[PDB]
């Protein structure tokens, strides 16, 4: 009976498990419920705090994954399957995980809260790439990661109705943050130093906790990796969420008996449908044929988001905020194989000019004819307009800039203009273990392995250079979470990382070579996306 | 008494003058009338062939300059004054000049016909930069240059009328070309090798002789230097020419007193106006505040131009044609000091961003609001949007690319696609003797000094390197006129000047350094001007 693995929180006693990290033991508490299961008549509704329990509740193991669509495109392929659920799917998914050094730290340790991505349609904190034993052991951090509801279950909304108010997955996240506030001191964490960091939709979620006043008192510093609250895919209007919800209900046969305009009857009918009945029709409600669009995402309800994210970042007061943002080299690459015809992971995806034009219509689905013409003009090389290599790479660049890079640049420019301290990176290193094809470069979400320190595991067959690289990145992130600055205090000789500013526009490259400072994150192109195309 | 200077043409006998070129004598016949003077009742009317004369006509001096505006902006400044009329101004201007070697050539010599520029409001063949003695002495060419009516006197049009059909300055040029066809064998020229070459409006004129079918039997090869028949400034619609002509008539106090109506009466009244009255009022009729816009230019009458120049170059068959086209480094440089505020030749001309926006509204005067926004987007550097130097150069680039470079790129592309043999250049060398300020670079029309071989004159204080440069350029031009190819027929690894094609898009740089082959003349930017921008 180990006294370090027995911890009492508000709700009751917890039993953890001692895990072996490469450099020493860590304490893990996995599957701590922070909310009553959102099942039955709780579906689509905001979460309620987990009722206290009796005896010792077992957290030695990851709990179930929130119910979600599962990626079937390339069965058996490590590239997709690494992101697929590694546990049972259930609507009783609201649980969080805690990693602490062994033993508990003598003094309160800054806390890191990871919010996973997946486009608000998928993901779990039990995935191997989110393993927090390396950060906890090496940098002494207390790392928390929670499961939140995704897809319809988290985001199906009938705006204005009480039964399906929308954004309840964000409310799951917020409840996990309040749980960290109340209970994290018992694990050795400091509730007064709390850094949220996330990738893809998780990153967007982080931004939204910045823009929602009730969430601002639950965290101090924030990191957005390859995602933003603003931009094309991360939010939907009230009317659009009503359209998608009503259409999905229509596909599952809801409501019955003469239909009507009763919202309580529609959501009452939906709450009796098996989860998979909803997931079956999840993708059918997208308004246009598209990639990098997700059916059920945060809605602008005038509640959790008091206004649109763009308006909130434009007019906000960010004076006391410290943000770290960045992108990867090719953000849009693998999205192309998800239904832009001519693109596959098993060949070079050399495409014709017509295939590139159609690809623009899919990858920028909300673009008008004139806006698509502008995108084609901008991304075409008119010395080699037919060159299939440049057409393919330029398609990847269109998707990546549109959905990620340019929204990140917009967010960093706005936050820096409004008084925030912003740090910007671009992750250029392709993992030696990557199973995706060569032409896709560094794809969406492939920096996460190194931030969490997976290369420090020698059994994972990384390179030694990737091990020291991962250690350096863990130093950057942990330094940021601790001091609000990624640079190592005192030090120097280790070229400094300047803050991103409006005048200088300085960002750094994260790769095997030492830190290289650059100016102008896709400056001309993102001026086109962020400035011109709106006028069209 | 000189046996070489007495020459008989179809109209009568003429006696020329022996001139001293730096390396030997040449024969000059200057002021040969090719047309009955377009004076009195013949104003605005097409030219009539010069009726035969008695005696020996004096060829030894330049004749009058066509009545035209005189540049007052910078009095005493060589930069502007070198283009001003150097002879008496008169409405009886129609005369041409012939240069041949001394003695006159034994066997028929390929003929070069120069059509001067000046935006169809100005110019003359008597200017020092158009002096043909160097091409006659050094390269043995027979060079002809003619005066044609400019301004109201050649281009004022009431389309469809008998009394002022429009384009009579172009008909002046054509009549000179027909005269050359009949009479040039008397001077030793070869009527079956005739190369038109011109600059600015002259270049445009050349292009229109290509697109006008009656002019097609008077020449073989063409050279267009910094001008095109297509594009914003070189043509006006029938209705616009009628609008400008009627407005001018009313401004000179010539309705007479009701409005308008009978075109015989409007033109009859307009013919009673002093020449300087017309010149005084000619700039009043420009529809918007603008630079690089000229009031009276060729009109699309459905007669000389069967269709718009863009239409004719898109649908034409050029299969037997040989064209040489090119631009200079900064085309729009000195247009900016003509009333874009903030631009003068006496300072570094560093401008603010607001001055750049207004400057785009002036330099692209027919652009809509959205089109101007697009121009400002494209030409702004978004790493240094406020940098005054980049904004000044960018303003120059807007005017240059809009009026010259991109029209040349469209013409080159269309002629190449439809089967012409196209050679393309970019003139990068700034004359050491240039009086315009440093920031203007190589301005509009400053390659002509070198093409005509003026640096071979030692009194003009050029460099030796510019002597060699001028010689090399004269060899390219006369090689093209002779063979339809600029390249030295007997040579290898000079290197070679390749023909412009749609696939390769190869052009050469003309400067002090040896020929450098480049691809993609203003490829992306002119893709913006020619392809996208129209759709707004
Ligand atoms: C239509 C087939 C249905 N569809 C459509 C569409 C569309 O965009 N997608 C999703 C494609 C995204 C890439 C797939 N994942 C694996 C499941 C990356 C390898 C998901 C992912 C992982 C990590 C972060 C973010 C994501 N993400 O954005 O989806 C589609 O399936
Ligand atoms: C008293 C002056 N007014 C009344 C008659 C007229 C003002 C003169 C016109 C000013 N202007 C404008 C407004 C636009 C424009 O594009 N240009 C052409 C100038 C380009 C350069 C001129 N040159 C030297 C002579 C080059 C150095 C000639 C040249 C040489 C070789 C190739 C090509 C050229 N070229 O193309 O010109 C221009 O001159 C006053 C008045 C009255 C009513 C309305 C407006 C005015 N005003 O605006 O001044
Ligand atoms: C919706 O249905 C419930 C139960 O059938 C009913 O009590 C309620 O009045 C209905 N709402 C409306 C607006 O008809
Ligand atoms: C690559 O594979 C995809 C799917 O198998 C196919 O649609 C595409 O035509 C292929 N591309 C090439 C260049 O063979
Ligand atoms: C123009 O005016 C004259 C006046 O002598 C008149 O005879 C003639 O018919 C008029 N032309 C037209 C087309 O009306
Ligand atoms: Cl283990
Ligand atoms: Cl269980
Ligand atoms: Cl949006
Ligand atoms: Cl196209
Ligand atoms: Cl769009
Ligand atoms: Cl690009
Ligand atoms: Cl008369
Ligand atoms: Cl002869
Ligand atoms: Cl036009
Ligand atoms: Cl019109
Ligand atoms: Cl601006
Ligand atoms: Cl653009
Ligand atoms: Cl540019
Ligand atoms: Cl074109
Ligand atoms: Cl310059």
């Amino acid at each position: 009976e180990d006294p370090q693995l027995l911890v009492r929180v508000r709700g009751g006693q917890l039993r953890g498990i001692r895990l072996k990290a490469p450099g020493g033991p860590v304490s893990a508490f996995l599957g701590i419920p922070f909310a009553e299961p959102p099942v039955g008549s709780r579906r689509f509704m905001p979460p309620e705090p987990k009722r206290p329990w009796s005896g010792v509740l077992d957290a030695t193991t990851f709990q179930n994954v929130c119910y979600q669509y599962v990626d079937t495109l390339y069965p058996g392929f490590e590239g997709t399957e690494m992101w697929n659920p590694n546990r049972e799917l259930s609507e009783d998914c609201l649980y969080l995980n805690v990693w602490t050094p062994y033993p508990r730290p003598a003094s309160p340790t800054p806390v890191l809260i990871w919010i996973y991505g997946g486009g608000f349609y998928s993901g779990a904190a039990s995935l191997d790439v989110y393993d927090g034993r390396f950060l906890a052991q090496v940098e002494g951090a207390v790392l928390v990661s929670m499961n939140y509801r995704v897809g319809t279950f988290g985001f199906l909304a009938l705006p204005g109705s009480r039964e399906a108010p929308g954004n309840v997955g964000l409310l799951d996240q917020r409840l996990a943050l309040q749980w960290v506030q109340e209970n994290i001191a018992a694990f050795g964490g400091d509730p007064m130093s709390v850094t949220l960091f996330g990738e893809s939709a998780g990153a967007a979620s982080v931004g939204m906790h910045i823009l929602s006043l009730p969430s601002r008192s639950l965290f101090h510093r924030a990191v957005l990796q390859s995602g933003t609250p603003n931009g094309p895919w991360a939010t939907v209007s009230a009317g659009e969420a009503r359209r998608r919800a009503t259409l999905l209900a229509r596909l599952v046969g809801c409501p019955p008996g003469g239909a009507g305009g009763n919202d309580t009857e529609l959501i009452a009918c939906l709450r009796t449908r098996p989860a998979q009945d909803l997931v079956d029709h999840e993708w059918h409600v997208l308004p246009q044929e598209s990639i990098f669009r997700f059916s059920f995402v945060p809605v602008v309800d005038g509640d959790f988001l008091s206004d649109t994210p763009e308006a909130l970042i434009n007019t906000g007061d960010f004076q006391d905020l410290q943000v770290l943002v960045g992108v990867v080299k090719d953000e849009g690459s693998y999205f192309l194989v998800y239904g832009v015809p001519g693109f596959s992971k098993d060949n070079e995806s050399l495409i014709s000019r017509a295939q590139f034009l159609a690809g623009v219509r899919i990858g920028v689905p909300q673009a008008s004819d004139l806006a698509a013409e502008a995108v084609v003009l901008h991304y075409t090389d008119w010395l080699h307009p037919e060159d299939p290599t440049h057409l393919r790479d330029a398609m990847s660049a269109v998707v990546g800039d549109h959905n990620v890079v340019c929204p990140v640049a917009q967010l960093a420019g706005r936050l820096a203009a409004q008084g925030a301290r912003v740090y910007a990176y671009i992750f250029e290193h392709r993992a030696s273990t990557l199973t995706w094809p060569l032409w896709m470069g560094v794809p969406h979400g492939y920096e996460i392995e190194f931030i969490f320190g997976l290369p420090l595991d020698p059994s994972l067959n990384y390179t030694t250079e990737e091990r020291i690289f991962a250690q350096r990145l863990m130093k950057y992130w942990t330094n940021f979470a601790r001091t609000g600055d990624p640079n190592d205090p005192r030090d120097s000789k280790s070229p400094q990382w300047p803050p991103y500013t409006t005048a200088a526009q300085q960002y750094v490259s994260l790769n095997l070579k030492p830190l290289e400072v650059r100016r102008g994150l896709r400056a001309q192109t993102c001026a086109f996306w962020n400035r011109f195309l709106p006028k069209l």
